[PDB]
């Protein structure tokens, strides 16, 4: 008992900075985890608002497609 209850009080003195650490830690990745299915959301919509233009321009492109089927006939 020397300094045997000087490393029993150290060690509960790390455990807790340890905890402290990983929870700090832990906390930033679920926070940075959050942020990224944000963006992921955010790009699913942002690429079906393009794609919804696009089948808009593919009917356009049809329409034209017919007029001039009906123009270039003789």
């Amino acid at each position: 008992l020397a300094a045997k209850e000087a490393k029993l009080r150290d060690l509960e003195d790390s455990l807790a900075r340890e905890r402290d650490t990983s929870w700090r830690l832990l906390a930033e990745k679920e926070r940075e985890m959050a942020e990224m299915r944000a963006r992921m959301q955010q790009q699913l919509d942002e690429y079906q608002e393009l794609l919804d233009i696009k089948l808009a321009l593919d009917m356009e492109i049809h329409a034209y497609r017919k007029l001039l089927e009906g123009e270039e006939e003789r």
